[PDB]
């Protein structure tokens, strides 16, 4: 294959940034989006998108829209409509501050075959090549038998693996600083996880599901070369350091980093 | 090529039914959908969809959502969000009466190259093969230079031409009985138009734009074998005759038929 230089010293070629629904919605409130949170995140995502023009996707968690859309197995089709709404809210906000943000329906581009997502549309690569920011989300995907399955926003980065050349960095922003070991309301963050043998990270989740889906996806991505992070999102936080080699990140940043 | 039997005696293999925004919305009222009209059309479309299971698409006009979305050339991106909403309203209504209706974002599946729409996603054919009803609409499409263009719902049938095997029937339901000749508020319907030389139909539109886009699309489709109709939609009308060979249609039906 092509030898790809990789390491903590290296700059990513591509950023897949996933923003958790817990950060901008409330499950106690169907389709409450927090517009202030969306507004402030959007400003920080826009700076990333300018640097990584054509080299970034933003993936939204389904939040309140999602959880109600999966709360007659064709009834899951409603999910694609609920996640489109969230994409629309991000994209609208981004375009309002000068970003060329375009929502794409993953269900129109991707199907499942033997449980593995298959990118079936060339449009995503074209949109990136034109310098636009795809806004993606979880979705209802058809499998090879015609059955719909809820495909989490956390697994969307897996879809990029065959498409992205060079070094992919995947960042999953959530409401915790990473994978915590020793307690549900517990003890320290696991800073590093080796995707080749991540048994200790899975063991920490048992100690205290959503997080299990995240780990599964980011291990999958890391086993194909990606550098992956689970870390805390905050609408007003500067994110410029996500452009930088990991060894150059500021000292205050906490995360769980998943790599091979 | 494969010789395809065709004629007024023959049954269509595929139905592309387009429902005009004038039939279920009002341009004088931004995003007024007429829910009663949607409800009643949906019942008639559901009967078609059962017969043409896996062999039909429903295409919605953009109505009030559309016209406001096209009323900073990346600002057209808002169109894809406005037409997704209309797809969602049809699909939701259809699923409520037992149809496996799934909205698909044309912009996630199709791009323009030298002005010709190019189906770039295999998902549409898969959804049909699974026996589902794609719900489609007009959209903002990217061209090969990265420019967005508003692609009318009336032109969506063109996208099906390379994909559909056998005899395609395209039916564009609007607020007039067909192409009227001799007056804006004028004289008789043109019953037949030969797509090879449709100069008389274009001349009738000058006699009294929207209709020009319809003619252009249906001539394009007819020149590749399709049997096309412009006729009046009415939410409560039975549509079962659209399953039948043209020579067997009831005598009360008025239309403009476009064929080679
Ligand atoms: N070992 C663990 N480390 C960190 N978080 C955990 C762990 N086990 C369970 N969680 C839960 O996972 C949540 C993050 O996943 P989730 O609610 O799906 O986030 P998002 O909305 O950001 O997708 C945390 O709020 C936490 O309550
Ligand atoms: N020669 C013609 N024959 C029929 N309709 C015409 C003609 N010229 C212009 N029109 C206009 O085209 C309209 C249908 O196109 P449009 O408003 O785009 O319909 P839809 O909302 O159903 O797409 C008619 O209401 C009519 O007012």
């Amino acid at each position: 294959s092509g030898l790809v230089p990789r390491g903590s010293h290296m700059t990513p070629d591509f950023l897949a940034i996933k923003v958790g629904g817990s950060l901008f919605s409330r499950k106690d409130e169907p389709g409450s989006l927090d517009d202030d949170a969306v507004t402030r995140f959007a400003r920080n995502f826009a700076r990333l998108a300018e640097t990584y023009r054509g080299r970034m996707v933003l993936i939204s968690g389904g939040g309140a829209f999602g959880h109600g859309a999966i709360r007659h197995a064709f009834s899951l089709a409603g999910l694609t409509e609920a996640t489109f709404e969230v994409k629309k809210r991000w994209a609208e906000k981004l375009r309002g501050i000068g970003v060329d943000a375009f929502p794409l329906q993953l269900a129109a581009m991707c199907t499942l075959r033997n449980g593995i997502p298959q990118l079936r549309s060339e449009v995503l690569r074209d949109v990136l090549d034109h310098g636009a920011l795809p806004v993606l989300a979880g979705d209802a995907l058809f499998d090879e038998h015609g059955k719909l399955w809820a495909f989490s926003s956390d697994r969307v980065p897996e879809v990029l693996l065959p498409m992205v050349e060079g070094r992919l960095r995947v960042v999953t922003l959530t409401d915790v600083d990473g994978i915590v070991t020793d307690g549900a309301g517990g003890d320290t963050i696991l800073p590093e996880v080796d995707a080749r043998s991540p048994e200790q990270a899975y063991a920490a989740l048992w100690g205290s599901g959503a997080m299990h889906t995240k780990l599964d996806a980011l291990v999958t991505c890391a086993r194909r070369g990606a550098e992956c992070f689970i870390m805390r999102g905050d609408p007003g936080s500067d994110l410029e350091f996500l452009t930088a080699p990991f060894s150059s990140w500021p000292a205050h940043v906490r995360s769980t980093r998943i790599t091979t």
